[PDB]
């Protein structure tokens, strides 16, 4: 909550941050009872409870006709997902499960490679399929003056025909899970049933709509009756060590109208898990909400603890800092937490305004850090940067704005 | 509408165009009322009426569990999007716009921090959950033998429903405005309150598909019986300034069996706003609809009027035209507006086919440009390529086939 | 189903594949059937008949407002559909196909430019609309306490209605073709009426979830009471010759607490299609289902056959064969089909896990192969990677551990 200017480099360094991290998947296995809906057939002709059992019959068939045989984190938690959906079919776990979700609509029980897994039942289908619905369906009588049992059938069969889509539609892993892969109720008896400490099963719970987006869903298959599918659903068995996020903008020096520039290749995530300093360099490993930052751990790097002494002494620092350099002239803004990095050059024009007073002041060449209590927007020609007004306490250290050192290996070795 | 064919660098020009500049964002907040729907209860047992509306309130309520806290042009735009739903619950607007909104179903109005935003009322819902609908559930009555009153239910909360669904599957802000954000007529009347000049706002009329593409939507949140979201519209308030694009395709030269291989890293969209040249380097920053180009302009970058110099006197020019360099040979079709240019080297076979005459020549080894009046196809062994039946002048400007003036500073400093 | 490990490169090869390659598009032209329904009106009042018909109207006239005016084969690909669009409207095919339509719902044509395409009629909503329900609208009387009347009518639109939802919120160019788009009947009538050999359709068919994932569908437009598409679904015209798959880790020499690495850049796929090899370097191109793998073949690049020379005399071979080269540590691990090739170095920690027996073993500092049948795990600090237990015979070849040869000239270069 107390970010710090780095006046000699021309970059932001920001602190205060509570970890959630992905270190595990939970399984949520779903039933979806659909009931002997096969050996029913409609025979009075053509009818509207006909055509829905026509419709319901064609897209479980479409689903009976579906067989199956990045960033890095996400590949590895594939292959878990994969071992899942296999050991699922094996020694017919079914069979097991089947006998043991008769019993309840919820329970936890471990599968033949399955640590104890979630199981869940939704019958619905079935039950109506079976009680209600098929009694009014023997002897093959569908135009029936109950326009009510249509109207029934097509509303309880909308989830699984969703359901069709949403599996039809994805070749078979859906990314994330929809409100109709698992209601906000099923998807909070899974979130509560997992394996972790007091503070991370409440904090996901939270936000349960980034266990939500980190998740995903697998087809398992049909079988019968029964309707089969897995969510996983990240397991954020880590929370509240110190992560902080590195922003960089252009540092750039004019002599004769030409330009030498260089730039820190170093920006990105950086958390402090298990003795190391995890490196995740891409944005979408991570994720803010507030002070807390969401992270998918297997997605970083181990990285030696290094980096402090890329604040404190770059230049002469042991391990060498990775940096890129160039010759042409650029222009650009690096927006910060609680600012924005301006590197504002020759050829365009950079401004800071005000939501309350206006434009203030034109902002000047060379490299500037604005301030989210300074400004309430920012604009270089006609891109239009806007800011936040989040606070905390700023801070300006002072000093002089391939790895580094090979650029400062690159110019030594050169010249002798 | 004329194209000119670069004999001396492999490489096309197409010129004649006009912007369509997204300059800005217009805001259309919308206000669905669902009515006061919670204080409503089905007590005489299950009941499809029931089921709808403990469906429209599961839909409601998960709405209500829903919480927030890139190719640049697109990352500046959502930092306005998120301070256009920040001064929204401030000052309770929401009771003012409120205010504002009973008396009428379509007005603008100032926001606290908005320049006199839009505001559209859709009230559908409310009135027949109020009028015709809560009559026929006073007492707590839902099995009725009006099944009319279930059908109607259903079809009216079916918009907020995959309102609900496109809310919760998108983790709070969709890319685009789908037909159930924003029907036609009431995207009209947005895109027709819009503040630029008539030929503007006439032209995004026409296409209004694009603004539709170009614009996203916000979710702003749930407060009682009011549901609230916001779509943001860009705002192509510049169009009819000149565009070119170019094009290029690799210029190789063999010697022994050996080749050496330069290429020009210029491609993409250059347009003339406000004295200076933009360039939008990737496609999807510019969009061409017949004549017209569609760019959202923050994605630009101002360079220096100097490309016209990489034309006429390319290697002896004076800002250094950025190229890459090869020492192994390549093989490819770079498709442009009015033809292709082809670089078929040894490896590959390379022919152009008509859809009237049938293949009519296999095409030569080296660098060839066809037009679309010439091939309707061509092919490079099995990757078929077809082409565009466009008419338009074309024209060949003699000539012999890091920055490319580093190239030449390499070779010039390798040799003395 | 014959890997082999060359030790001497930390490097993997997986033999034994079948081509299903991508050579062409067949394109199945559907013609949805809607009616002479825009001269229905309900004047009855409001009512839920009359809701549906503004509804329908009002998603036909949407659609009526739609206009149009990447790893390179898709590119080519779509140039082709453009041009079957184009063609379409030529000549009014439309009225020529439309009295060849007449006759059936399903037959072949030559189109204007056409060689003989698929037509295919769905016709149910305006018979619909023309007999069942256009009687009981005549009269504008809507309100009808025929209530069986509405329920028919959003059934049978809501295909129609689907489809227009995916067509206006996609921009007109699905990436795919859903059950709504295109059924499985309907979808095997096409994918079974293609122009190629016994095996390829009958093993397409098969597996027609990678047509549906590899096809495409482009919006024709609407005319009338005619609505009209095209789906664009890829002819694998090619089946069972060989293909074979490149993996590679980093190797890694530590010196004095510092390390020279080197790595491999031929990761990917090889085809041998007529008589040349082509590389797919990027997953997506190509995609396993078991034993046959999946190309779209205007992916890939003809490459000398100079390949296997990369295997046997990799420093002396006679193509350069490509590589970069790294002055820093790294560490991670590359997953093979029959194992994983692990490069665990100072810094992280690698372990092998069992579903049966539990961890094994942790892993050596330095690159280790590691079989599917040895472990069915393998983790990285935190970071998860399981493995299959797929069967197959693996091979050891013994040898120690820009272009490669590009490398060998730099240092070679710089000593003498």
């Amino acid at each position: 909550l107390k970010e710090s200017y780095l006046e000699e480099s021309c970059s932001t360094i920001t602190e205060g941050y509570l970890s959630v991290l992905r270190t595990g998947w939970y399984t949520n296995v779903f039933t979806l009872e659909v009931g002997d809906v096969e050996n029913l057939t409609c025979a009075d002709g053509p009818s509207l409870i006909k055509t829905e059992l026509d419709l319901t019959k064609s897209a479980l068939r479409d689903l009976r006709t579906v067989s199956a045989d990045l960033g890095v984190a996400t590949a590895a938690a594939v292959t878990c997902g994969v071992a899942i959906a296999k050991c699922i079919r094996l020694e017919s776990e079914v069979t097991a499960i089947k006998n043991a979700l008769k019993k309840t609509n919820e329970a936890v029980s471990t599968l033949g490679c399955g640590p104890r897994v979630l199981a869940t039942a939704v019958r619905e289908l079935k039950d109506f399929v079976s009680k209600n619905l098929t009694r009014a369906i023997n002897k093959n009588k569908c135009d029936i003056p109950d326009l009510k049992m249509a109207v029934s059938f097509s509303q309880f069969n909308r989830r699984f025909l969703n359901v069709v889509r949403q599996f039809s539609d994805n070749a078979g892993i859906t990314p994330a899970i929809s409100l109709d892969l698992m209601t906000d109720a099923e998807l909070a008896r899974a979130v509560s049933n997992m394996p972790t400490s007091a503070g991370q099963i409440k904090l996901m719970l939270e936000n349960r709509a980034m266990v939500r987006r980190k998740g995903f869903g697998i087809l398992i298959g049909v079988y019968g009756s029964s309707v089969i599918y897995m969510v996983q659903l990240p397991i954020f068995g880590v929370i509240d060590t110190p992560c902080w996020i590195v922003k960089a903008a252009p540092s750039c020096s004019e002599k004769k109208g030409n330009y030498a520039c260089l730039l820190r290749e170093d920006q990105g995530w950086y958390c402090q898990n298990a003795g190391s300093t995890v490196y995740y360099p891409n944005e979408k490993d991570c994720e803010t909400r507030g002070d807390h930052v969401f992270c998918d751990t297997a997605a970083g790097i181990n990285v030696a603890e290094q980096s402090k002494e890329c604040n404190i002494n770059i230049s002469t620092t042991n391990y060498p800092c990775k940096v890129s350099t160039g010759r042409h002239p650029i222009s650009m803004v690096a927006l910060s937490p609680l600012g924005a990095l301006v590197a504002c050059y020759k050829g365009v024009s950079c401004s800071i305004g005000s939501n309350r007073v206006g434009i203030i002041k034109q902002l000047n060449k060379g490299c500037s850090y604005i301030t989210n209590q300074d400004a309430d927007t920012v604009t270089i020609d006609n891109t239009v940067y806007c800011l936040s007004k989040v606070e905390g306490e700023q801070h300006v250290i002072k000093g002089r704005p391939v790895a580094l050192d090979q650029v400062f290996e690159s110019i030594e070795n050169s010249q002798a």
